[PDB]
Order: C-alpha cells, then structure tokens, then sequence
C-alpha cells in the first residue's frame, strides 16, 4: 500500500488527502522523541523507541504547551497562528506529505514554524504541506519542537535543563528525515530546511551549530536570522530569568535540583501563566525563554562563529516582509490599535522607541529617535506610525539578517535575497500594518491556488513563482530554471549585493537592502552603546 510505509522505528499508515482536485498521501503526527513529559521536562529529547504494527498517521498531533493569544477573540488574523489542537507537553511529532505516486528520491523540504520560540504549531492551516508537495512535487516535512520554558529553561551547567532542548527537539527530527525519509521516497542527500521568523533564526542556528549541519543540504530563512537579538540570550541571563520563573512559582530556590524539580510538579498551564514576568525590561519583541549561547550547540559567540566562518558553508535563500514590526507595536506600543489608523504622536513614538530598543541608554535611544524623524514633519502623525514600523523591523528582522547575508556570503556558495512587498488583497489586518511579519507564508504554502480563500489571480500567480523558486532552489541550490525565459533571479553577492522584490509586478532587482538604516544598526549604534 502507498499510505503504508516502513521505516527504521515501524511501520507507518498515511490518509489520502484532497489537494487542487488531485490527491496526496500524508503522514500526519509520527512520532521522533519520546514524549518529553515528566521528569524529562526540560531535559534533552530521546529517540522515539521503535515500535511494532502499524502507527496510525492519519491525524494531526497535538500542539506543544503554548501561551496562546486572545488578543482578538474570534479573530482570524490572530487565531490563525494559535494551536488549531489539543496543546500537550506530549508533542514531539512530525508531518509528511507525499506527492502520488510516491516518488522514487525526490526533494525534501522541512519546515520548522516561527512564534518566537514561545509558540507555534506545525498543524496550522497555513502551514499544509499539501499543496507545495503537489504543486511541485516536493517530500513536505513540518516537525515540532518545545516552545516556552518546556523548550527554553536554562540552567547552564545542569544537565536536568541544560537549555536550547528545542533546537535539539529540531535536530532530532532532521536526524530521523535522514534516517527516513527515503522510504517516503524523499531523498536524504537533498532536505533543504526553512522557516520563518524563530523558525528562520532556528535555520540559520543549524546551519551555524556543528552538531546539526551534516543533516541537511541547503536553508531557507524568512524573516529571521540567528544573530537577532531577540532570538538568544547568554547564560547568565538565561540562569537569571529560569530562577526567575521559580521565583514567580513560590519555588525553593536553593539550587538548580530545588529549582528544576519545583518546575517540574507544576502543571503546563502555571509555566506558562507568568511566563512574560521574567524578562528584564519593558519591551516590545523579546521573549522570555529562547536559545542559551552554551558553549555546546554554539561552540562561541554567534559573533566570532559568523566572522570566523565557522558554520555550514552551501547556498542560502531568504529575505524579509516590507513591514515586519508592525504586529509587535500592535500589540504592546502606546497609540497603536487594530481598529484605528494608529496615527502616532511624538510623545508615543518615543514611548515607542523606549519599549523597541530596551537595552539602550539615552543617549542611544536619542539616536535611533534622530535617525528615523523627520524634522521637518515631526508631529506626522502617519510618519511617527511608520517610522516606528520601520525601527522595530529593522532593528529586529531587515538589519541582523542583513548583517547574517553579508558575513555569510563570504564562505558561503550562493546566496539568493528577497525583499518581499505585496500585500495581501484579502488581509484582515488593518491597512497600516502594511505587509505584515508572516504574510508571505501562505505565498510560500500556497494558499492562493485555492478559490475559495478569495486572493486575487495575479496573487496565484505570486504564489506559484514563489513556491517555484523555493522547490526549484532546493532542488537545485538556484531559484532559477535552468533555461527558463523569465527574469532571473540574481545572486547576492560581497560586491553587488543584489536582491530582488517579490510581489506581483514584474520582477526588479536592486541593491543593498536598506543600507543606511543598517549601517545604523549594524555599525554605529553597536559601536556607541558599547562605548556608553
Ligand atoms: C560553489 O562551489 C563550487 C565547487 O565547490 C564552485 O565551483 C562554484 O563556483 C561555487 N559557487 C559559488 C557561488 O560560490
Ligand atoms: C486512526 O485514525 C483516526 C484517529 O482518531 C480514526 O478515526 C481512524 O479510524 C483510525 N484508523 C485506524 C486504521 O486505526
């Protein structure tokens, strides 16, 4: 049977599935760790223990235990990322889906979801893996991993939470795709890994950690690099936030094993309760438990390892959205709201700019507010809503990234940036979010070829360019089609630095994305904190 595979843990039985049509097989929930739960909370994972008969692969898993929004009850922008199942600390799964007939070895892709290392799913609906496996008939895999504190506690030196247990939950499941993979007719030699935001910082974490890069071929990141920085902390920090955590839950705090052993009687749902009680300042885009500069899974500073070239030299694609920071003003900054057009006044903005660049001194913050005013206009109450936009997306997304294309491109061999502007015709979010964080996921998944989701044709077509490149990319190592007539695609490069805009006009290149506010962040600001 073709829903009927073996594999080295046992036998798996898919589902048929609809898709444009059509029909595809799917695995839904095989298991690659063995349930986190209990006193292994925290703890590194385990090899899912090989079983007999036949594993029923029909359904999604469920979802790890996750803070969820209820920002906008009932709300589709917003539920749309929310666990869609049963949350479990019982949620170490993954997910395949298989073009039909099975293919012989073809191109596996994985993905590994965003939410800030706190949240995600992988059985979200924007997430189905159905329609890029049949569009280009790809291997689709989305694994799962431990968000939160389950994910992220770390206490430096213990082995009980050593800390970065999702990143090992991640290569644990790109682990079992190259042992696996095969017998789904994926071929293990070509498994490109992408994601997007955290899961895009992840990519680029694997891609950097030597213990996880002969896993895999080539990587996607779409909106985040790993030297964001909300996407790691050192190991004091992370020490100082988990006794923190233990602080919040009236727990012995003597040592490691008091602290460690109280964590773990405490229920999913306590964790998660004072979760945002431990960050250090009153932020907008920092989460509490994220990847530990350990000295093991990172070797050094991302720093030295992107300066040194220490990490996994292929090709790489990625880019970002036009108007990554609006979400996070949204739903922290003074003056924002859904329904208004958010026009911000001077005193907001600078609120604004205090709750964006947390870790700043005034003399930083009056900076980064000089940098993006416009003295001439500076009561626009459009222009202080915009200019905040762009500070947190540069400072959080466009310049790390930026700055991870260009020291990477050095040892590297190929690099394709983007620069990803069109906004969706059937957005819920208001419009002066623009082209909001995670809005070009459904491009990348699809969603536009199926009519009743309502996008306009020339967004299909959007779609299917972008779910090309990505196939034909990691396929290949090159977005572009071998002698296609269409516009090509060029790579990025030390000296020109060449990227592309993705939207439904005809394609245009340019040059340094976003340069002068990246030198900003990047050289200058760095450079006058430190001596501050
Ligand atoms: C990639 O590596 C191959 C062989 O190692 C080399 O010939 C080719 O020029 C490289 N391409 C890039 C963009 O570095
Ligand atoms: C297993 O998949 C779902 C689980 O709820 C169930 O509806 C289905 O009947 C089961 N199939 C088999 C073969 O066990």
């Amino acid at each position: 049977s073709e829903l009927l595979v073996n594999t080295k843990s046992g036998k798996v039985m898919g589902t048929r599935v609809p898709v444009l049509s059509s029909h595809i097989s799917a695995f839904l929930g095989i298991p690659f760790a063995e349930p986190p739960v209990g006193n292994m909370r925290f703890r590194r994972p385990e090899p899912k223990k090989p079983w007999s008969g036949v594993w029923n692969a029909s359904t999604y898993p469920n979802n790890c235990q996750q803070y969820v929004d209820e920002q906008f009850p009932g709300f589709s922008g917003s539920e749309m990322w929310n666990p869609n199942r049963e949350m479990s600390e019982d949620c170490l799964y993954l997910n395949i889906w298989v073009p039909s007939p099975r293919p012989k070895s073809t191109t596996v892709m994985v993905w590994i979801y965003g939410g800030g290392f706190y949240s995600g799913s992988s059985t979200l609906d924007v997430y189905n893996g159905k329609y890029l496996a049949y569009t280009e008939e790809v291997v689709l895999v989305s694994l799962s991993y431990r968000v939160g504190a389950f994910g992220f506690l770390a206490l430096h030196g213990s082995q009980e939470a050593p800390g970065n247990v999702g990143l090992l939950d991640q290569r644990m499941a790109l682990q079992w795709v190259h042992d696996n993979i095969q017998f789904f007719g994926g071929d293990p030699k070509t498994v490109t890994i992408f994601g997007e935001s955290a899961g895009g910082a992840s990519v680029g974490m694997h891609i950097l950690s030597p213990g996880s890069r002969d896993l895999f071929r080539r990587a996607i990141l779409q909106s985040g690099s790993p030297n964001c920085p909300w996407a790691s902390v050192s190991v004091a920090e992370g020490r100082r936030r988990a006794v923190e955590l233990g602080r919040n839950l009236n727990c012995n705090l003597n040592s490691d094993e008091e602290l460690i052993h109280c964590l773990r009687e405490k229920k999913p749902q306590e964790l998660i309760d004072v979760e945002w009680n431990v960050l250090p300042f009153d932020s907008i885009f920092r989460f509490s438990f994220v990847p530990v500069i350990d000295g093991e899974f990172f070797p050094t500073s991302l720093e030295s390892m992107l300066n040194s070239g220490n990490f996994k030299k292929t090709q790489i694609l990625l880019g970002v959205n036009k108007d990554e920071g609006s979400f996070f003003l949204l739903y922290g900054a003074p003056g924002f709201s859904k329904d208004s057009e958010s026009k911000i006044s001077r005193e907001d903005f600078m609120s604004g700019v205090k709750l964006s660049v947390p870790h700043a001194n005034d003399l930083g913050l009056d900076a980064v507010t000089l940098q993006y005013t416009d003295w001439m206009d500076d009561n626009n109450g459009i222009k202080n809503r915009d200019g905040l936009d762009d500070i947190v997306g540069d400072h959080n997304v466009i310049c790390p990234l930026m700055h991870f294309v260009n020291k990477y491109t050095k040892f590297g061999n190929g690099t394709y940036l983007y620069f990803f502007n069109h906004r969706a015709s059937n957005l819920v979010w208001p419009e002066w979010m623009g082209v909001i964080h995670g809005y070009e996921i459904e491009f990348v998944f699809g969603l536009p070829l199926v009519k009743e989701l309502n996008y306009t044709a020339e967004e299909e077509a959007l779609s299917r360019r972008i779910m090309h490149y990505w196939a034909t990319f990691a396929k290949t190592g090159n977005p572009n089609e071998p002698h296609s007539q269409e516009s090509k695609w060029p790579l990025f490069t030390t000296k020109e630095q060449k990227f592309i805009d993705l939207n439904t006009e005809p394609m245009k290149v340019h040059q340094r994305l976003r340069v002068q506010m990246c030198v900003f962040w990047n050289q200058f600001l760095p450079k006058l904190l430190n001596a501050t």
